[PDB]
């Protein structure tokens, strides 16, 4: 249809798809990613039997450690527990597997998440001036997860997400939260969830697209390429012709088939989020979902790259604290930029904290300055180009400066 990619070449699939499996063995708590197996069910790959036994764990450990405490152990956080975010995508995984929550744990868990988005409903405080304590991206996935099992919110909870659609954001990050707004929408629109809204819901995803389609760069990509997946899988349920869209949507293949032979798609997480769009699926498609829809298997990478030894130094930098950390750290050639973080931490005076995430490990306190409120600790390299990828993705060069900056949005 109008907003439609041709299929690729199929080794190209299937070299993503080999980056994947070896997540299907990590079930560790901390490294559990509904979005994984929600990419691979989506796409024309399948693990195997592997990918059973990690939707088990799933089930497992978001259920153990979101239900199951009456009066409380007397600990501190003795699972670290799933984000309530990161609950709504375990719902589209049990979509996945064509399932609706079952039984009181089931009722537990949906309670549980339309309280997430009453607080962030509250946090915001009516239609103006407030902020989510996680995003207005978490709040549209919660919206868009219980409406995909068939559980509406209240107008009020709706409202918000409405209001955000109009006028804010800025810089790449709008791309994604605008498509994932718009998927929401999208659902809830496909089944009459919330009526009082419906003609003004409607509206809204009309907006969307306009906001979407507009950030297009003469590249092809909409915003950046890592948010070129979200906006592609939004765009592919907009049923309006014309022209505008074939283009767009074609020039976009353009731009992510050039990205995509560069090595520009590591991440596992931004694998899951592309696979399912290189197939011709959405998450929408997580309304009525196919089965037994057939799936090649995936032989095992088998090879590694062994790459070369070259012993490169990187400058790393802390501005933005007490007096200013600079250090010129020297690494392995294809080193990310944890290693050379953790080398930091080894050699000198330096430390810093990371939590766990769908994306990877989060650089959350450096020097011992933790990320306050709507601050965050972003990574750039010299001159003040932001990066594309963190700490456990990007491959600095020889010679390269990296700076961890303490900026707020
Ligand atoms: C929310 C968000 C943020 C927020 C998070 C704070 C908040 N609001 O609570 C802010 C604005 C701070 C942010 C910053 C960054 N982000 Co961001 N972010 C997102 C967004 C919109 C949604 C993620 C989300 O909420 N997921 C839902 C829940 C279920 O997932 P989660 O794993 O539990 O969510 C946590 C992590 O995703 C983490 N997080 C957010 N961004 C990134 C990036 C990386 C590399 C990692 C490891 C973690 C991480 O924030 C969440 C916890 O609050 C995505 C869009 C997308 N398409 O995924 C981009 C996205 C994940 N971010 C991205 C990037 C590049 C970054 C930064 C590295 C930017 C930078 N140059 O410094 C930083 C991370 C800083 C760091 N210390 O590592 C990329 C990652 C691309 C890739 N190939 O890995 C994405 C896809 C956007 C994009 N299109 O470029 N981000």
């Amino acid at each position: 249809e109008m907003c439609e990619i041709p299929e690729m070449d199929s080794h190209l699939v299937e070299k993503l798809g080999q980056h994947l499996l070896p997540w299907m063995d990590r079930l560790s708590l901390e490294h559990l990613n509904p979005s994984i197996y929600v990419g691979l069910r989506l796409s024309s790959l399948q693990a195997g039997t592997k990918e059973d036994l990690y939707l088990h764990s799933l089930k497992l450990g978001y259920q153990q450690c979101l239900l199951g405490s009456a009066f409380s152990e007397d600990d501190g956080d003795c699972q670290g527990k799933p984000s309530m975010g990161q609950l709504a995508l375990y719902l589209l995984a049990l979509r996945a597997n064509c399932e609706f929550v079952r039984g009181h744990k089931g009722d537990r868990l949906v309670s549980q998440l339309k309280w997430f988005l009453e607080d962030e409903k509250r946090a915001i405080g009516h239609d103006h001036k407030g902020h989510p304590h996680t995003s207005y991206y978490q709040y549209g996935l919660g919206i868009l997860a219980l409406c995909l099992h068939q559980k509406r919110v209240h107008d009020s909870v709706v409202d918000k997400l409405l209001y955000a659609v109009e006028p804010f954001h800025q810089g790449h990050h709008s791309v994604d939260t605008a498509a994932m707004a718009g998927l929401a929408f999208t659902c809830l629109k496909r089944s009459n969830f919330n009526p009082g809204r419906r003609q003004r819901i409607t509206m809204a995803i009309r907006t969307v697209r306009e906001e979407i389609l507009k950030a297009q760069t003469p590249e092809g990509h909409f915003g950046n390429v890592y948010s070129t997946p979200l906006a592609l899988q939004f765009l592919m349920t907009s049923p309006m012709p014309g022209a505008e869209l074939g283009t767009a949507c074609l020039k976009a293949r353009v731009a992510l088939l050039a990205s995509l032979q560069d090595g520009a798609f590591q991440n596992a997480l931004m694998i899951s989020q592309l696979l399912p769009v290189l197939n011709h699926k959405t998450y929408i498609d997580l309304i009525f979902p196919d089965c037994l829809a057939p799936r090649v298997m995936l032989e095992p990478a088998a090879e590694t790259i062994p790459q070369t030894q070259e012993i490169i130094s990187v400058t790393l930098q802390v501005l933005s604290l007490l007096p200013p950390y600079r250090q010129s750290i020297s690494v392995l050639a294809g080193s990310t930029v944890e290693d050379v973080l953790k080398k930091a931490h080894e050699l000198g005076g330096f430390t810093y904290e990371t939590q766990a995430s769908l994306s990877g490990p989060y650089l959350t306190s450096v020097m011992g300055k933790a990320a306050g409120e709507r601050e965050f600790w972003q990574l750039l390299r010299d001159p003040n180009t932001p990066l594309l990828q963190g700490i456990a993705d990007y491959r600095p060069k020889d010679g390269e400066t990296i700076e961890l900056r303490l900026v707020s949005w």
